DNA sequence: GGTCAGAAAATCGGTTGTGGTCAGCTGCTGCCACCGGTTAACCTCCAATTCTGCTGCCAGCCT
């Protein structure tokens, strides 16, 4: 929203700027891979009715994507416990 | 002890007249079918035989 109609050039200030942006990313990453076997344990007690295994665990994957969107820290929570609820 | 206007038939066709009649939407109004979002104690790794060709493998003369 700046850069769209405002031009600056601080080079220490850009760059950690865009240093932040990276790593929020990379800070993602690491939650869902982190939560991919919470994805898995839950998809395990669906098999067998209408659809395949892998299929489940990847709608797991993308409901766990949706639960790291909607995730709040304030309240104070574990994080498996708001994450169910996306995945199943 | 014969010719000419009128009357009386269907006949082909235009008017017409209204009497419904059916649909063609047209709101419209309620409703109902369908799609999307949301839920905050905790608990984080699966259910037989026959034949031909190919590749992987190990000793072993050769340099």
């Amino acid at each position: 929203e700046l850069s769209e109609r405002g031009e600056k050039l601080p080079a220490a200030q850009r760059r950690d700027m865009m240093w932040i942006c990276r790593d929020g990313d990379r800070a993602k990453n690491h939650l869902l891979e982190a939560n991919l076997r919470l994805v898995v344990s839950l998809a395990k007690r669906y098999t067998g009715r209408g659809m395949a295994f892998l299929d489940l665990i990847q709608e797991g994957n993308l409901g766990l994507i949706r639960a790291v969107e909607k995730f709040d820290y304030t309240k104070g929570y574990k994080f498996s416990t708001y994450a169910t609820w996306w995945i199943r």
